């Protein structure tokens, strides 16, 4: 899923959207 409606990474970390997928990056 995408970022926003669902959980998200903590301060300092950023998520990555890939064809609907979501990967947590430092």
């Amino acid at each position: 899923y995408t970022c926003g409606p669902l959980f998200q990474c903590p301060a300092g970390q950023y998520c990555q959207d890939k064809d609907g997928t979501g990967y947590c990056f430092k």
